[PDB]
Formats: structure tokens, C-alpha cells, sequence
């Protein structure tokens, strides 16, 4: 038998319904998510970190003419100063006093804490939202990993699950992340080839191991002071360092939708965002009679408490006269009123207790028990404390009049 129930795509908060037919007795259905992802796909442009200048050591030929001989180093800078008379601690190191020639280069690479202090510089394209769920059916319970895409399935003992797409495809990433210190930014970091000095970029690598490295950081030699051997360089501050110092929060503390953010995977969890299209093949078999299950006759209903607060603050008792004692389940089928438990146990003739949050001021709803109905109506009263430390159990709705 094919159902089909939207589930909201809240972490923590619980979701009931019961199934029911002419002939059958109400078989119920439970659904808690208590951890609903939302991993990215995502692929690895490449990897920054902060740089240091080598620089050969400088070749010092005493009244001699030197030569500028390349090599293919990342931003490299190579300059033949003449005119020098450099000093060392024993003294002079030429004797002609002009003539000498001093040729110096210098040339970036990756830090040697790159290996273990570095950004990563991601493009994230498509979404993939996978949640942890607590399911049962009529006492038959699993505790599962479901893929929410429509097409996986979740099997056991039947019933056939499958979780449609995220109704609001959403995701707090850009086309074009970062990831740093565990913690996730959206940046449009250049692309490859265009790392521009002083920004975050400056030198880059496609892997953290890989041989190539790109590197634009301004540098430029200067001539050396007289009577001192040393290779003079100015350049632009480490970008990643200046990345460092502006940068704002991480996703982890601006997110939309109150996601939080994790890194390993890349991924957002906890986004109170849309909901999930839930549709469930219950097999023919897991189906019982109405005559089979107990059947509730003669029923009332009274609210002896209501709070309309966001937990269960109301109260709910059913008096009961029953044709065999049991087990059965309860549910309200309208969204005024949630109810915390999904079934309670009955004793010939005698009373129980439904506990439920509501919206409105004025309630009244129809508590489905126990293949009957009960209109359960009453007034309730303003909660306690303006602000609370969890979220909504109850639907919101328009009418909250007089
Ligand atoms: C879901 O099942 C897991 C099993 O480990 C349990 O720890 C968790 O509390 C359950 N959540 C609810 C409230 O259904």
C-alpha cells in the first residue's frame, strides 16, 4: 500500500500519522530525524599557504663580469649588481675597488608548515542531503542512514522508504568556498593562473604534495648596501597571512537557517530548512483487522490543563469505555494540535492521558483513538516565560481569535 506524508525537516522534533482503511485497523507510523546533512559536492582547486623567499646565495666575482643565468623557479628574480665591495669578518673579499660583480636571485616557496598549516580552496556545485532517521511501523522500529535523493530506498521488514527531495533545494555554500582551520568561508578566492600579491591566492598549489607552484608576489631585488653581502628583496606581505588578519566569520557563525557547519566532510547539518516528502510502501501483510485490535466505544474528551506553549503544556484526558483492554494508538489528524506519545494502553472502561502542544487560543480538534474520534474543545491560557531554549513542537496557524 502506497502512502505519502511530508515530514518537516527539523532535527530533533518528532513526526507521527497513522494509517487506516475501512476494513483495517489504524497502523501507526513514527519518523524522528535526529541529524538530517547536507554534504556538497565538492572538488579541490587548489591549496594556499604562506610563503618564504629563498634566495641563492649571492655569487660575489671579484673585477669580473657576470652573466644573469636562468632557472625556472616559482616568481623568480635574478639581477647582476655591479660596482660592489662587499665585506666579510676577515675583511674586503676583492681587491679591485670597482668592477665586482655581485649576481643575486631570489624565489618564493611554500612554507615549511604548509604541510599542516594551509587553506583549501574548494568549488562546491551540487547538494546531497543524507539524514540519520528513527522509523517504526506498528512496533516495527529501525534506526537508519537514508539518502534523501527519491531513489534509495530503505528496506527493512517490508516497508518500503523513501525520502523524496529536499523540498527547497538550498545550501548555505557558494559555487566557491574556502576551508581553514576546520572552519568553512565563502570566499571568490582567483582561479587558478590569476593569484593576484597581497591577497589571499598569492601562491598556490593544486595539491599539498604536488611539484608545481604558482607564485605572484611582487618580488623585486634592490641593490645591496655597500661593504655588505646580502640579497635585498621587497615584497608584498604574505596574502594569506592578510587573509588571516580580514576575514568574517566563518559559515559555522553566519549560515543561514541556523546550519551548523563541519569539515569532514564539507558539510551543513541542522538546516531548519523545508521539508522532506516521505513516501511509505507498507506491505498488505503488515495490515490488521479493525475486529482484531481493541475498539473503542463511547468516548469523551475534556482538556483538564492547557498551556499554549511551545512544549506539550496541554493536558488531555479521554474517558474510555473499550470492548478489551490493550494497547492502541492516538493522533489528532489537523495541525492545531501535536501530541507527544503515539499510543496508550486501555482497561475496559476507565480513563487516559494524552499529552499535546497547541496553536491556538480557542482549541478544538478531533483526537483520532482507537478506530474513533473523540472532539476534544476547550479554552487555554498564555504561557509562562517569554523566551525558551528549544523550538516549536506545534503548527503554526492562522487563527488564534476570541
Ligand atoms: C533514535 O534511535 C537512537 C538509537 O541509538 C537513539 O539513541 C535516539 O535517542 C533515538 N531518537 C529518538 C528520540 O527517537
Amino acid at each position: 500500500y502506497e502512502h505519502a506524508t511530508t515530514m518537516p525537516s527539523q532535527a530533533g522534533i518528532s513526526y507521527n500519522t497513522i494509517v487506516n482503511r475501512a476494513g483495517y485497523a489504524p497502523l501507526p507510523i513514527s519518523i524522528t530525524p535526529t541529524k538530517i546533512k547536507l554534504i556538497p559536492t565538492v572538488n579541490l582547486e587548489y591549496v594556499t599557504c604562506h610563503y618564504k623567499t629563498g634566495m641563492d646565495s649571492p655569487a660575489i666575482k671579484c673585477c669580473g663580469s657576470q652573466e644573469c643565468t636562468p632557472t625556472y623557479r616559482p616568481d623568480e628574480q635574478c639581477k647582476v649588481f655591479t660596482g660592489v665591495y662587499p665585506f666579510m669578518w676577515g675583511g674586503a673579499y676583492c681587491f679591485c675597488d670597482t668592477e665586482n660583480t655581485q649576481v643575486s636571485k631570489a624565489y618564493v616557496m611554500k612554507s615549511d608548515d604548509c604541510l599542516a598549516d594551509h587553506a583549501e580552496a574548494y568549488k562546491a556545485h551540487t547538494a546531497s542531503v543524507q539524514a540519520f532517521l528513527n522509523i517504526t511501523v506498528g512496533e516495527h522500529s529501525i534506526v537508519t542512514t537514508v539518502y534523501v535523493n527519491g531513489e534509495t530506498p530503505v528496506n527493512f521488514n517490508g516497508v518500503k522508504i523513501t525520502a523524496g527531495p529536499l523540498s527547497t533545494a538550498w545550501t548555505p555554500f557558494d559555487r566557491k568556498i574556502v576551508q581553514y582551520a576546520g572552519e568553512i568561508y565563502n570566499y571568490d578566492f582567483p582561479e587558478y593562473g590569476a593569484g593576484q600579491p597581497g591577497a589571499f591566492g598569492d601562491i598556490q598549489s593544486r595539491t599539498v604534495s604536488s611539484s608545481d607552484l604558482y607564485a605572484n608576489t611582487n618580488l623585486v631585488l634592490q641593490r645591496p648596501k655597500a661593504g655588505a653581502i646580502h640579497v635585498p628583496y621587497t615584497q608584498a606581505p604574505s596574502g594569506f597571512e592578510q587573509w588571516k588578519k580580514d576575514k568574517a566569520p566563518s559559515l559555522k557563525f553566519t549560515a543561514p537557517f541556523g546550519c551548523e557547519i563541519y569539515t569532514n566532510p564539507i558539510r551543513a547539518e541542522n538546516c531548519a530548512v523545508g521539508s522532506i516528502p516521505l513516501a511509505f510502501d507498507i506491505p498488505d501483510a503488515l495490515f490488521t483487522r479493525v475486529s482484531e485490535t481493541p475498539t473503542l466505544s463511547a468516548a469523551e474528551c475534556t482538556l483538564n490543563e492547557c498551556v499554549y506553549s511551545s512544549d506539550f503544556g496541554g493536558i488531555a484526558t479521554v474517558k474510555y469505555s473499550a470492548s478489551k483492554s490493550g494497547k492502541c494508538a492516538v493522533h489528532v489528524p489537523s495541525g492545531t494540535a501535536t501530541l507527544k506519545e503515539a499510543a496508550v494502553e486501555l482497561t475496559e472502561q476507565g480513563s487516559a492521558t494524552i499529552h499535546f502542544s497547541t496553536a491556538n487560543i480557542h482549541p478544538e480538534f478531533r483526537l483520532q483513538i482507537c478506530t474513533s474520534y473523540v472532539t476534544c474543545k476547550g479554552d487555554c491560557h498564555p504561557p509562562k516565560d517569554h523566551i525558551v531554549t528549544h523550538p516549536q513542537y506545534h503548527a503554526q496557524t492562522f487563527t488564534a481569535a476570541v
